[PDB]
């Protein structure tokens, strides 16, 4: 190949001219950078051409606004979307280096946190693959959230210094910087409303390429860094300036800060992305090749609000249009509603974001005025349609009364958007009928569903090339951009060759992940054991404790009859606890405490191993998901909207043990519920238990295997040196357990036995797996994005065709 | 040429892949950057090879430590030292751009201030041209000193945001960062002295290439940026951290800060460069290919102290050697004295740098201990050689008594260095016999002279290619690296062709600078008028006022007899005033006030124009010096050590009006005093006037042209709206004038008449010019550096021969 020679020549060129190093002084990190630059150069040609193409053809632009972008690592994705993986592997080998070693030096982008952020990243990959003129907008968080470390079995938060050595992917655009205004006061003058005496924070843009899979599109993620404007002063004025500089820069410091007016910092962050972004969208709109003029704005601009975090987009668009662009209020409002769309990710109305009005009086006095005007006009309309309905007016109002007046940002999003969607079929029904019941009665057509999805490139082609090839051999390459083509795998459940091939891939993946496990955690991993994986946020509603009780029950069962034939398990539990969440940190400690007992018991041996997977991130998900046999998706029914981890396990050859909630429902409906290990209380059963009243004591008293497990946890069997360590866990499970852990224990145990009986038969296990994989095509973010594009954005995929670039 | 095609291809490549731009979105600044990168790539090959060569051949390394590096602009110097000027000019033309326009977009590096900084930059260029293994070490000042603006005839200081858009020349080395310690306390333990509880500031290195002229050497300038280490805290601890972060970062904010414990900030800056640098020098020494071991240190390392600013090098080298490297005190001291050398730039002992010991007690307690030990051992030696001489001990001590104990940093430099030099022959005699009289008596051999110099590349080949070619045609190219070869021009004073050629070059230069003048200042410049140039620091001792009085006298002379034939003059006065220097700001105002009257008087017309050259910098020196007919070097005799501006005018075809002091003396001695316009009080005459007592009133009273000029200044003729504006100027000239402005007025007037009579005869003017240029070869920094290398560093130039690189 001439390709292998080009990468080799480009790597050395970057090493000498970009890094200003030679092979004697270079570190592995320098080698990662040299390669990352080599690979980025292949994107640049397409990136320039793509932006030249959108300027020429002026397509409708999609703006995806999120406070989270859980991007992971970029080197591998970039290499695969450009087809250069094989050429780089060989070039790096010939250079005396190891591609996978270099891949491990890259930092996980500290730009996301959980589901909401990964959803944004999958979306961006799909929008680029579908040829949409899409731009991701967010904050360039300098220190991510935090890297989880486990010290003495407890979680410790370490700072995520991911930009320490620089990010090779991003380009700084200091020339496209915009001012963000805070505080000040508002004056009504004859020339229009003026927002005066404001503090100014500068928004500095950094652009990152978002490549399309096997097309020529390379889109942009534009992330803003907070910087103070520089400069008279007395001693006090000098200290005021240094502090304002620091408070400016900590807007883009960490995701979801705590600090207790660190809530004011969250509001500042929200406005900082909104104002930065909207000024950029408008500037792009009026700077079009060949440009009263704002009437075409809803035809050239869609703004998607990923949760209520970017909710200020509504009154800020109203502000720029009316106070700067001199557009008439009514016209600006009809423009606002048509440009904005809102996606909700939560169930029950109390999770929805609220801000005190007093906080708005101080930080954003002009936006408060606009919000008040939007609300009044909205309630006049409601009063016209439903005369004398006084309680309807209070329910539908964006401003709520209580111990202080508050602004319901969700209500503001509903009123200022043309479309409102939930993230799964039943969640979207709850969004309609319960969360925004009154809004649904007034405008049913506004409310929609956009079932979540995952990208088939990262969550298959990247993390599981072995499985990807085995599917490619049988049904060709077209499924990678049209994942519903995996249904052609259905007849292959009879094929003895395919079954032994899918099983071989899984075991290869299991062996590669065992090697990571033994090296890092120092536990002897059984290769023939079943990989039982539960990876998500440590939270009571997610019920890692339910999984803990199962593990203790199994430990006790091996101890009672050590001669008995037992299905071997490697139980992996991972996830980050919120720093101030006392119960979740107790739970992490329980898992490691259980593991200490289980993994060091000589009677137990190679039958049961328990590991807490430290620092669950995007990059680690890509190692563990392809190696999983069983996926635990065991949240209490009625708590989960969707879930995307569910989808990742289904595509990578794992069977699912779960409740009938969130994504599991649509996964059952796609593959048939018999191919999934559904158990426990149904949404309606949970409600019926609340009518009876949950008495967890009755369960503990009349379930012997559970009583033994809880007593061990309580008495200090898993914590000999500090026997009251889990007192608050036990106290919660018996008296305050809102998530009904005991109520689902029996059903969960019985269900795990059915899992054990199926794993005992390798062929029928893998047959059920093939049925899962073949019916997962629906859960492609391509499908989700095509849905958003046609039913919300009014754009057609592949209507823009970027041609091969010029160097 | 294949060269023109390569630059074109590299520019576009940098524009696309480095800048991530196309020609539609690119600004002229992007074009400057694209070109700057193209050109830097040619240095990199040599830069890598040079550092590979010094590692292989382990030569003795020269470390030039300065708090100032007045580098100017780099694009032109870089192009000429690589021979790519012509190829770039053509490539940029073919691209549709203008090289000189792009050259003007580059910022003057805000790394220097005056003479001391430019000396450092000329030295670095010479050391590279001579093939020395030389490293410049200093501070990367983020905001320079200040850009001078003239608003309403007064100086305003504007912030020098020179790094705003980035520096294309430098490479960040965050991996070679070193800690700097401050404060803390000191503990004597059995394992040696320990410096504990210190605050730590990080020194982040940035490397800049220093190319040799027509050789393959590219050396390094290593400049340190102050950064705080990142991270528990209460409300107060948080504010303490934010302030310490800011105080850390303002170490590398501005040159010579004011802030009144902004003196503590100067001390911090001094230590920050010393500690950063010495740790780097040692790390390089022990990391040599194949490395008790410190005995070879004085043979592999020379540290040159450019003034007392890096004086802490002595006790810090002692600290690292004894407390870290476990070297014996006596051995470490003999190593210290042999590695360090000190250059003094001042006359009279009261200008020498002192710090209160209390400030050292707090900021550097371990260095104070070391200084006290160095001093005691030094005074024991003095006590041995001169027993019972109690006053000799007090004079020779590094610690002085008074309103508080103080550390004389100059005494510390003398005691801890093997060599001590002045910067001109007579200044070096004063350094020996007066400033350090007692030290000279004890060790005469330590004391030396190293007459200053300027680089022939920047101060001839770059700023004056026209003159450079006219010399190249007659004596070939060898003078550019052996400037004493300009003596071959001496017989050409008879050559009628050469004389008219040198005059043609001057007039071309005058015309190009008139075009800059008319465009920027909006005054009609007479092309046949004499360019009278006085560019330096605005200070009473430099006597811009003496030049002001001459200009007023000439204005008055044209007004008395407007019909009379008068030699036309363009008088240019430039220079920056220290922000707190009331008299110097008054002086700038006087010049602009005079100009307002002179330049707008219709009786005067094209005979006399007065301009204040705004923001005298390196880049502006390169425009004005080649266009000058007359160089004013008029400081009071006995005040100037050397001067390098003097030298620049002499090389570029200007005649010198000056006093018999500093560089003027050696310039007279080189070209013969008859070829220079020497006037006024001699050093000995100044002393004799102090014996008589200077009564400036006697001069004002009995010199009518002066009385008229002073009365106009006093009465408000030059300031109609604020007639008492120059009251403090007049009050000073009559009662407190230490610089004897009136005493030299008559001699200066008479001398200017001789200048007027010579300019009246073009041929004899240019003959005298040729005599100046031909005898300027001595004032090459190559000569100075060869001198330092052989008489101080013990290195031979051209003993290291870097071979052509590999790409
Ligand atoms: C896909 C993914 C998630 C989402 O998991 P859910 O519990 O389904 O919300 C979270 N974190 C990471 C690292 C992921 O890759
Ligand atoms: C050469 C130079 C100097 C030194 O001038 P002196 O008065 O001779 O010390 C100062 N500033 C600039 C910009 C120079 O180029």
């Amino acid at each position: 190949l001439g390709d292998v020679a080009e990468v080799r020549k480009s790597f050395n060129r970057h090493l000498h001219f970009t890094l200003v190093k030679d092979r004697n002084v270079a570190t592995p990190r320098d080698y990662f950078f040299a390669l990352a630059h080599t690979v980025r150069d292949h994107l640049v040609g397409r990136w320039i051409r793509t932006q030249q193409h959108y300027y020429e053809r002026d397509p409708k632009r999609i703006y995806y606004l999120s406070l989270e972008f859980y991007m992971g690592r970029t080197l591998q994705n970039t290499m695969v979307n450009l087809g250069l993986q094989n050429a780089c592997d060989e070039a790096i080998y010939q250079l005396g280096l190891d591609l996978e070693e270099l891949e491990e030096i890259e930092e996980d982008a500290g730009l996301g946190n959980g589901g909401l952020g990964r959803l944004a990243a999958c979306f961006l990959d799909s929008m680029a693959t579908l040829g949409l003129a899409a731009y991701g907008y967010g904050i360039r968080y300098e220190f991510g959230i935090f890297n989880q470390k486990i010290v003495n079995g407890w979680q410790v938060e370490e700072a995520d210094d991911w930009l320490r050595y620089g990010n090779p992917w991003e380009k700084a655009r200091p020339e496209y910087m915009l001012p963000v205004h805070f505080y000040g006061r508002v004056e009504h003058t004859p020339d229009g409303v003026k927002w005066l005496d404001t503090q100014v924070v500068l928004a500095m843009p950094y652009d990152t390429p978002v490549p399309g899979y096997k097309n020529n599109t390379v889109n942009t993620m534009r992330l803003w860094s907070a910087k103070a404007p520089n400069d008279d002063f007395n001693v006090g004025d000098y200290i005021e300036a240094v502090l304002d500089r620091n408070l400016a820069e900590n807007i883009s410091r960490v995701l979801y800060p705590n600090d207790f007016e660190g809530k004011e910092l969250r509001l500042k962050q929200e406005y900082f992305v909104v104002a930065a972004t909207l000024q950029d969208i408008i500037r792009r709109f009026k700077s079009s090749k060949f440009g009263t003029c704002f009437e075409t704005f809803p035809d050239k601009v869609a703004i998607q609000l990923n949760d209520t975090h970017p909710a200020l987009s509504i009154p800020e668009l109203m502000r720029i249009l009316v106070d700067v662009e001199k557009v008439d209020w009514d016209k600006a409002w009809e423009i606002t509603k048509k440009t904005c769309a809102y996606t909700n990710h939560t169930v029950l109305p109390e999770a929805l974001e609220r801000w005190p009005v007093s906080m708005f009086e101080k930080l954003l006095p002009r936006h408060l005025e606009i919000i008040y005007a939007i609300n009044q006009r909205h309630l006049d309309h409601v009063a016209a349609l439903f005369p004398g309905d006084v309680d309807r007016l209070r329910r539908m109002s964006v401003i709520e009364e209580g111990d202080c007046k508050r602004i319901n940002m969700a209500h503001l999003c509903v009123i200022g958007s043309h479309a409102v969607n939930g993230v799964a079929r039943i969640h979207s029904e709850i969004v309609k009928q319960s969360v925004f019941k009154d809004f649904y009665e007034l405008e049913p057509e506004k409310f929609q569903n956009k079932t979540n999805g995952i990208t088939p490139r990262r969550w298959l082609l990247l993390c599981n090339p072995g499985l990807a090839d085995t599917i490619v051999e049988k049904i060709g390459e077209e499924f990678l951009t049209d994942l519903s083509q995996l249904k052609k795998l259905l007849p292959l459940v009879s094929d003895e060759v395919f079954i032994r091939d899918v099983a071989k891939v899984k075991q290869e993946n299991k062996l590669k992940f065992s090697a990571f496990l033994e090296k890092e955690y120092k536990v002897k991993i059984n290769p023939s054991s079943m990989f039982d994986v539960h990876v998500k946020r440590i939270h009571e509603y997610k019920r890692q404790l339910l999984n803990c009780l199962h593990v203790v029950t199994l430990y006790n069962r091996i101890k009672r009859d050590p001669a008995k034939a037992f299905v071997p398990r490697t139980v992996m539990i991972g996830g980050k606890a919120a720093p101030g969440y006392h119960m979740a940190k107790l739970i992490i400690k329980l898992v490691t405490s259980i593991g200490d007992v289980v993994n060091h018991d000589p009677v137990v041996g190679d039958r049961l191993k328990v590991i807490f997977l430290e620092n669950y991130r995007v990059s680690l998900a890509e190692k563990v998901i392809p190696a999983a046999d069983l996926s635990q998706q065991i949240s209490t029914a009625g708590t989960e909207a969707s879930g995307t981890g569910n989808m990742k396990f289904m595509l990578n050859g794992a069977l699912t043990i779960g409740t009938m909630d969130g994504a599991n429902v649509e996964m059952a409906e796609e593959a048939g519920a018999e191919n999934l290990f559904i158990f426990g209380l149904r949404v309606e059963d949970v409600e019926a238990l609340d009518r009876k009243g949950y008495n967890a004591r009755e369960y503990y008293d009349h379930l012997p295997e559970l009583k033994q497990a809880v007593d061990q946890i309580s008495s200090g069997f898993f914590s000999p040196k500090e026997p009251d360590c889990f007192k608050d866990i036990v106290n919660m499970l018996m008296h305050h357990d809102r998530f009904k852990v005991f109520a689902d224990y029996e059903a969960y145990m019985q269900c795990q036995a059915q899992v054990d009986q199926l794993y005992r038969n390798p062929k029928e296990w893998t047959k059920k797996v093939i049925r899962n994989i073949a019916c997962s095509g629906k859960f492609s973010s391509d499908r989700t994005i095509t849905e958003y594009a046609r039913e919300i954005w009014g754009v057609e995929p592949s209507d823009l065709q970027i041609p091969p670039p010029n160097i």
